């Protein structure tokens, strides 16, 4: 039957019957918990040689055209058959089937809400289509691409969207952006030693200027798109300056701050991920939203394997550096939070602090069970960096599962594509 | 093979083998992954009932008898195999068997080095062992947890011991502890719909005086011991005021901080979890080690569930506390920890901080892996309940197993006792 979950702050229970539906083996073993690893083979999609066998497409077929028409308040029996038909003759004749533009629409708000990493699903039904199935070229996808960066940046007033190019064929001919974020900085790594910019891009900038790209050494140089059409090799497309909105970090009090030099582009946009609906596969399709403070105040800056500044922060508070025990940097990382909740909302750009973020996701996990007696989430990655207990998300137990549709990781394109 | 492990803040990648001895199967199932479940039965070793079966106890002995002798340096394979027969006779003649006091030394201390859920796991060598197995009254429990409670206070300069109580028998014969710690306070709920004192132990609270106990309804009532001997009812001791030592909170700069009237005692001992050694159970031995600043700090005065005086230091900070964006939380509880870390070293009390324990335990992390290719973490409950990101832990990999010796959680005595 269900799995029973309980809330310790609420003492409120659940039970979890919508796991039931899980497709495959997921990350854990009978006897052993790999809950977190993170880049499980469990949550990635890679490489497709061939068509995907008829004897498997339709069974999947069915089972999304079937829950499709039963997202539907008052179903439409006839239309639900007629599709159910429509669909299978297609595959039959053309070894593939094709998603009514509003199949697609829920499907990516579906893969979404299914996102078990995700903490902003409350916003899972408000999502922007971009409809792109069409493109057939580089410059195709440029054009696309920068469209929804426009749209999404809406002058500050962020909009969540997602750009949804071809579904994958033979495999053979796929669609992608060998980026990893639509807009995000370059990482380089000075002749002594020293890496300057974003450590995190590293690896995609040298291949950047492997492909020509010329690299302006510098913290924050936005890196070029990388486009992959019809599986063509790539070309690089410099992104109008224009369309990308940075926000300048300041400190609310200490004025000092700004010396620091810290901007952080507005818009977080995935653009390396799989979705997965009724069996198809779309390679390539960038989606956004907008940020949660703690991504770039507590992430994005102090990791020490991203930008690392905590210490340097620490030290212009006139912090005991030096002594671990003094708390110094739990003082540090929130005044840094503080500089960027800030500095997003001066500038009038959407962000949302950590707390709130957790706050939603509980009435979300709430309505997910009320609704559907069930709600994947990643405990691990739901948590936020900060806070931890202070938290709702925290005294909440959850499950991890993966349903249908999906977004799943995919294998670095440089890795697995034939020049 | 082994199981590959990586550290994402310094690329440093392990190779974790170890988890091949694990015993059962864990929380986890192959498609759902349940590793934010608390209390579950992989984790737990309920009420036997007879004794247990010669077929399973001598395959399990053998096991820990040969552990045992492998953990020497140049081995004594005479006195292996001499004690390899000599507990099969036993076993064999009596049902059961004893540990030498040595074997249950290592016993106590591989029991703590396998735990999964904790982070000083550095000191596990560090463990004094009190032999009380010839026990035999709940007067006899009590003076036997007097002489811990005395030794491991060391007046503030807290000590690692554990106290062992006879093992299992038939199971109709338990030695347990109601409690749940050693010293804790009292929760009541007064008329009022109100809870007054510590929320976690309004349950036991009750029981204790339902056990004749006089509620002395405050904030800070040191519970009584409810001590069961050769699996009698329980009896009820007061613990010598003198041997319970408390550490009164202040801040070092908001001396306002007095006024909260916040005290908490200085030896966090666990009493109601079971040992499970060579096929053996010890349902009653309560061990100690030394607090982490963020268990009290964070946990005990901040969790809504338990002191909850999260707010009203905030107001008392003078802080936008009805505008959750502004991060009031985060400043809170930090200033409330250094509040905490600050009160016990004034006073003497050994206390450790959370960033240096999340340190020490990737020392010992690395050390474990180097020593057997392998240590059960448990990445949930390892990361701090405040600075996840900013601590080493948040960006390590781990493996969760139950390997053997281990503590298992046990069923509330209250629960399964035959008065
Ligand atoms: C509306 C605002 C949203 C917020 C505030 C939000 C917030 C978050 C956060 C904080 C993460 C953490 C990423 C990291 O730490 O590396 C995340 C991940 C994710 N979100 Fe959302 N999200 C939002 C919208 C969306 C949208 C529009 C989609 C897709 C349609 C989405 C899909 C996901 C997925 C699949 C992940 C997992 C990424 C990964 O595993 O690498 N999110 N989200
Ligand atoms: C030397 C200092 C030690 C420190 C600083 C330490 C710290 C921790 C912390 C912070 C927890 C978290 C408990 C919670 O959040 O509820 C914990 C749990 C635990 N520790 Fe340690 N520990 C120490 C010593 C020991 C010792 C001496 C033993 C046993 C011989 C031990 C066995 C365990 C076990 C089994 C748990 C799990 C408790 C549970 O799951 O409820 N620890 N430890
Ligand atoms: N708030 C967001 N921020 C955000 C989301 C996803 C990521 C991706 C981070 N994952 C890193 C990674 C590591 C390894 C493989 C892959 Cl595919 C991806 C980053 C920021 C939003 C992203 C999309 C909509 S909102
Ligand atoms: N630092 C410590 N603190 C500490 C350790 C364990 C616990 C137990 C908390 N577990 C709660 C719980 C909940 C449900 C069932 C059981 Cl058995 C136990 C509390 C503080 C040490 C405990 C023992 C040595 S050190
Ligand atoms: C090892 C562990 O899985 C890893 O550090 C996770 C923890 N939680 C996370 N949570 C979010 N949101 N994002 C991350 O990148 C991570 N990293
Ligand atoms: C639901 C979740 O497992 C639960 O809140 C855990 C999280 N991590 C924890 N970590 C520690 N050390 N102690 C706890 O009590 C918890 N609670
Ligand atoms: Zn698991």
């Amino acid at each position: 039957q269900y799995v029973r979950i309980k809330n310790w702050g609420s003492g409120e229970i659940l039970h979890d019957t919508l796991h039931h539906k899980a497709t495959s083996d997921f990350t854990c073993k009978s006897k052993s918990c790999l809950g977190s690893i993170m880049n499980p083979k469990s949550l990635t999609r890679g490489p497709r040689d061939k068509p995907t066998p008829l004897e498997e497409l339709l069974p999947h077929a069915i089972e999304f055209i079937n829950q499709y028409y039963g997202s539907f308040k008052e179903a439409k029996i006839e239309e639900h058959l007629a599709r159910l038909e429509a669909v299978t003759k297609e595959i039959e004749t053309t070894g593939t089937y094709q998603l009514t533009l509003d199949e697609l629409i829920f499907a990516t708000k579906m893969a979404w809400r299914n996102a078990p990493r995700c903490i902003g699903r409350i916003q899972w039904s408000n999502l922007q289509v971009f409809d792109a199935r069409n493109c057939s070229t580089a410059q195709e996808m440029f054009q696309h691409i920068c469209r929804h960066i426009l749209y999404a940046t809406n002058n500050g007033n962020i909009r969540s969207a997602i750009t949804v190019f071809p579904q994958r064929s033979d495999g053979k001919h796929d669609f992608r952006l060998w980026n990893s974020q639509l807009i995000r900085y370059a990482g380089y790594q000075m002749p002594d030693g020293t890496i300057r910019g974003d450590a995190a891009t590293l690896e995609f900038t040298q291949l950047c200027i492997d492909l020509g790209w010329k690299p302006r050494y510098g913290r924050f140089d936005v890196l070029p798109l990388v486009l992959q059409a019809d599986g063509q090799d790539p070309e690089v497309f410099e992104i109008p300056p224009d369309l990308v909105l940075e926000v300048t970090m300041e400190h609310p009090k200490y004025e000092w701050f700004q010396e620091l030099g810290l901007k952080w582009y507005a818009l977080p946009a995935v653009a390396n991920m799989l979705l997965e609906v009724g069996g198809l596969e779309f390679p390539a399709c960038p989606f956004n939203g907008w940020y949660m403070g703690t991504e770039i105040g507590v992430r994005d800056f102090c990791d020490t394997q991203r930008y690392n500044i905590l210490e340097e922060v620490g030290r212009r508070m006139g912090l005991e550096t030096h002594t671990l025990a003094s708390l110094w940097k739990d003082r540090a990382v929130t005044e840094i939070n503080v500089a960027v909740l800030h500095s997003f909302q001066k500038q009038n750009v959407t962000i949302m602090d950590h707390h709130t973020a957790s706050e939603s996701f509980m009435k979300h996990m709430q309505n997910e069970y009320r609704a559907r007696g069930g709600c994947p989430a990643d405990w691990i990655w739901l948590v936020p960096p900060v806070s931890g207990s202070i938290t709702p998300v925290f005294h909440q137990e959850m499950l991890n599962y993966v349903l249908s549709p999906f977004y799943y990781y995919q294998i670095e394109p440089w890795k697995t594509h034939i020049w």
